[PDB]
């Protein structure tokens, strides 16, 4: 009953490129010789060989010692000439970051978004029975300061690695002249389906779709349009006709009611998938097929109680995730299965949440948002800026491209307007876009830091809040779109630990961070219990980072923002672990870090648990019992005597077991283990399919050493290129035949080539037996540069989940509009400035001189710990009235740029015990908007002042 063949053929157009990172004159002509270029397949990026390859340079300066330029790609591919009078489209799911197309030697167009689908018509250019040649011009170039890079300002490692190519996907669509359009706005200017969900309760629900139907035939098409409801079984539930007339040559939407009898509902804990089957008869004759996702589901965030779907309400709790979730050793070029790894690990450790940051996640990430049931808040292109002119022209164009592309996914919940406050014209502007291709979602509308403009007020549909910072927005639901921003790396234990190349790091004193991986998993439930956990009204929100990743960061002990939950190969730390014990619905706990520990040691042990009370034993003897968790979920438990053995938690609620986990003392080192993970097909010799290995070192039980260090070598043969891993910890670890074990494993890459074969890698590691793993990479169904095989991705993921056992108990101006601030350390708002009054939160240094103009002034009490922190929103408020606004700094520190920017010297200081602070004065308009970063843009003293800030009225 289902409908499925069509003329329309949708062909995988990643295998088999000639590649070249040069820019040869000519070299999209027909007749230009490649035979020399690289035969590579996508998704690709060239700069997989030179990044997670620098340590971090801290204050948030992504990583920028990789090649940038212009390369090209060139494919050949025939059609049959069977195909001869049909229609051809390329798409491309991403290029990064300006892409030039051209077939045959014509020009298609550009796109220069980085992140947004688009495509063009071939049609016009194709010679069928022969050769044809998709050539593609790729430009990674970007400007070198983040604040000086128009018109593109989301294309900056500051938040983005600049990993250039076509790291997703391309397929080539074949169709006939009539045909459901593409909805690929760039630059067909059409939008294919809208599917949208009336009237739902568990007994009903009417399912509207909007199918925009094209005639490309020179004669008018009789035709009759058929919407097909499929379950998840893949069986016709309910089904629409419509009888038309298409005009030649003209497109018109066509739409259908279709009302679906006791609905399956789409449910985070349940995300039950339906797909929408279009199609175009011709009286019994299938001309056109088209597939659209469907979940259907009532949802509210709400003011007062948080977030509800289906009449449950459901705390969010999830991750913000670069774009480019880069994995090391292959850049931002992921195999949709890869893309398919990482997200079942968010889903592993209870994500029910994702935002991407800050531009838009593949295609196929959107649709694993819809089979795990995540609720995303969803941005087109950003950076982190209020955009003016060709900015925001580009900007807002791809929102619209975006939009068009994403509107049916049911894991969409938000369309995230921007990263950042912008004008209340720009505002009008993003709700049109969202009315003209959503009217009909019922989806929310906010950016970040919109408190730091009045425009918003009034446009905005949903707080998208920071760090947990208090509601600006009291009318509007809130939902988290960063928090926690520390950083920690995987190899480091606890400091009952021997050191791995981090407290000895010779960078390690200036890292912001220096946290153990048990800190780090521990304050995760400090960081979601203050800032979301304990708040009814809070719908929740994304912990930033789920993998490392070599955008912005603070801690030069890495190469990369060490902020996941995983690591760049994604390798999971114990604060994976403590935020799935936290999050997931059924009883977790878990013991932070291991059981190798000296003799009589006494340390405390963390156990994190979303039950109600923990009992801990070592060798069975019971040490405590813990009915008062801290923060929500940690059960620590004080000067517990280490025993070699074993140690077990165990986990109650009411008074009743319901789960538990021991933890073992591993014995010496004695073998290296080999494990392979390829994808759920296999690994595919397609030329970018991954498998990867985990290299491990066991004792003479099987269990990995969790203290073993050291450096592996490697050996492969067989049809496959090898592609390393990385040391978080080291400069130059990627590519190399070699790598250093970090706590008992790390884990590398191998990408298959065109050839398919057997491959085997073998281990070494002095002490050791030699070990390995034999590979096969298997043969895909490859002809004339087609496939009509997709990228494989996990299939029939859909299982059921409870709703949690048990939630821990919940407790019970007229100048600093909207202060807040962002460092590690407290600000405080204090008003009467004179003579005695302190300075600093973390200090007890006070004002003793001051100029005349200072006193009476309100005054921000900074933390003198953030002396040498940077962030880009450091410190904002709105300017209530016309005020002064003096920003007092160390003359020890270089001047930032927002100082010298909008802030003079007065040529006065204020002394503040020994230390000479220059007073800067700005004065502000009312409703002026002012940002303040670091105090210093690079490095600066340890021992420095942080600046402080005081306020007057104009008066
Ligand atoms: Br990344
Ligand atoms: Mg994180």
């Amino acid at each position: 009953e289902v409908i499925t063949s069509s003329e329309r053929t949708t062909y995988n157009f990643n295998v088999d490129w000639k590649f070249i990172k040069s820019n040869p004159k000519q070299a999209q002509d027909i007749n230009y010789n490649d035979a020399t270029w690289e035969t590579i397949s996508c998704p690709h990026t060239f700069n997989d060989v030179d990044t997670f390859d620098d340590l971090s340079h801290g204050h948030h300066d992504g990583e920028d010692n990789q090649w940038r330029g212009t390369v090209w790609y060139r494919k050949h591919f025939k059609l049959p000439k069977d195909d001869k009078g049909k229609k051809v489209f390329i798409e491309f799911e991403s290029v990064r970051q300006i892409a030039d197309v051209y077939i045959n030697g014509v020009h298609l167009g550009q796109n220069q978004t980085g992140f947004i689908p688009f495509g063009f018509d071939l049609t016009p250019h194709l010679k069928f029975g022969e050769e044809n040649i998709i050539a593609v011009k790729v430009n990674n170039d970007r400007g070198d300061h983040f604040r000086e890079n128009f018109p593109l300002v989301w294309n900056h490692e500051h938040w983005h690695p600049t990993h250039g190519g076509i790291y997703r996907n391309v397929f080539l669509h074949t169709m006939d002249p009539l045909h459901i359009t593409l909805p690929l706005y760039d630059n067909l200017e059409t939008v294919g389906t809208y599917v949208y969900a009336e009237n739902i309760s568990e007994k009903s629900a009417d399912i509207t779709v909007e199918t925009e139907i094209q005639n490309e035939h020179a004669e008018n098409k009789n035709i009759t349009l058929v919407t097909q409801i499929v379950d998840n079984d893949g069986a016709v539930v309910a089904h629409s006709n419509k009888n038309v007339a298409i005009p030649s040559g003209q497109k018109m939407k066509v739409t259908t009611v279709t009302n679906i009898q006791n609905p399956q509902l789409w449910y985070t804990r349940y995300p039950y998938m339906y797909k929408v089957v279009s199609a175009i008869k011709e009286s019994n004759k299938v001309i056109d097929t088209y597939e659209s996702p469907l979940g259907i589901r009532n949802f509210d965030f709400n003011k007062d109680s948080g977030f509800w779907i289906n009449g449950e309400q459901i705390k969010l709790h999830g991750w913000g995730q670069k774009p480019t979730n880069a994995w090391a050793g292959l850049g931002a070029a992921l195999p949709d299965w890869l893309r398919d790894f990482t997200f079942k690990l968010m889903d592993e450790a209870g994500g029910n949440f994702i935002r991407w940051g800050h531009c838009a996640a593949s295609p196929a990430e959107v649709d694993m948002g819809d089979k795990y049931g995540f609720v995303t808040l969803m941005p087109g292109v950003s950076g982190e800026s209020e955009d003016e002119g060709e900015t925001w022209d580009i900007r807002y164009k791809a929102f619209k491209d975006l939009i068009v592309y994403y509107r049916n996914h049911p894991s969409i919940f938000i369309w995230e307007g921007g990263n950042w406050a912008e004008s209340e014209a720009h505002y009008k502007e993003i709700l049109e876009a969202i009315k003209t291709f959503d009217p009909k979602g019922k989806r929310l509308m906010g950016n970040r830091r919109a408190d730091v403009k009045n425009d918003s007020e009034g446009y905005v549909s949903i707080e998208i809040g920071t760090e947990g910072w208090e509601r600006e927005y009291p009318d509007l639901p809130i939902i988290e779109s960063e928090y926690n921003r520390e950083e920690a790396p995987r190899r480091i234990w606890d400091k009952n630990s021997p050191d791995d190349n981090f407290y000895n790091h010779p960078n390690i004193s200036k890292n912001t961070y220096k946290l153990s991986s048990e800190e780090f998993a521990v304050r995760q439930a400090d960081h979601w219990w203050n800032k979301m956990g304990k708040k009814a009204y809070h719908s929740g929100g994304a912990n930033w980072i789920f993998s490392d990743g070599p955008h912005g960061g603070r801690c030069p002990t890495e190469v990369t923002r060490a902020s996941g939950e995983v690591d760049a190969v994604r390798l999971p730390k114990e604060a994976f672990y403590a935020l799935k014990a936290m999050w997931r619905p059924e009883p977790q706990v878990h013991i932070v870090g291991h059981w190798n520990y000296e003799v009589g040691t006494k340390k405390t042990m963390y156990v994190m648990s979303n039950c109600a009370s923990v009992k801990l034993y070592v060798n069975d003897k019971l040490v405590g019992t813990n009915s008062n968790p801290e923060n929500g979920y940690v059960f620590k438990f004080d000067n517990v005597a280490w025993e070699s053995g074993k140690i077990k938690a165990e986990g109650f609620i009411d008074d009743a077991l319901k789960t538990t986990q021991t933890k073992e003392t591993t014995g010496e080192p004695a073998a290296l283990k080999l494990t392979s993970i390829t994808g759920p097909e296999g690994w595919l010799a397609d030329g970018s399919d991954v498998a990867l290995i985990d290299v491990e070192v066991v004792d003479a039980q099987g269990r990995r050493c969790p203290l073993a260090k050291g450096r592996v070598d490697f050996t492969i043969s067989g049809p496959a290129i090898w592609r390393g891993g990385y040391n978080s910890g080291k400069p130059n670890s990627t590519n190399n035949l070699f790598l250093d074990i970090e706590a008992g494993i790390n884990r590398v890459a191998v990408r298959s080539v065109l050839e398919s074969g057997t491959v085997t890698i073998m281990a070494k590691k002095p002490g050791f037996k030699d070990v390995s793993v034999t590979l096969k990479s298997l043969p895909i169904d490859f002809n004339n540069g087609l496939t009509t095989t997709l990228p494989q991705v996990y299939t029939n993921v859909l299982t059921k989940e409870p709703l949690p056992e048990h939630i821990p108990e919940m407790p019970e101006s007229e100048l600093f509009r909207k202060f807040s601030y962002t460092g590690d350390g407290k600000a405080m708002l204090r008003t009467n400035m004179h003579w005695g009054k302190k300075a600093y939160t973390d200090l007890e240094y006070n004002y003793t001189v001051l100029p005349r103009y200072l006193n009476e002034s309100e005054y921000v009490r900074t933390p003198n710990s953030d002396n040498r922190y940077w962030a880009r929103d450091q410190l904002q408020f709105i300017a209530g009235k016309k005020m002064h606004i003096y920003v007092l700094h160390d003359d020890t520190v270089p001047r930032p740029e927002f100082l010298l920017r909008d802030y003079e010297d007065t040529g006065d200081n204020v002394n503040v015990v020994g230390a000479s602070m220059s007073v800067f004065h700005r004065v502000a308009e009312e409703g002026e908007s002012i940002i303040m970063a670091g105090n210093s843009d690079g490095d600066a003293p340890e021992n420095c002042r942080m600046y402080t800030v005081m306020v007057k009225e104009f008066k």
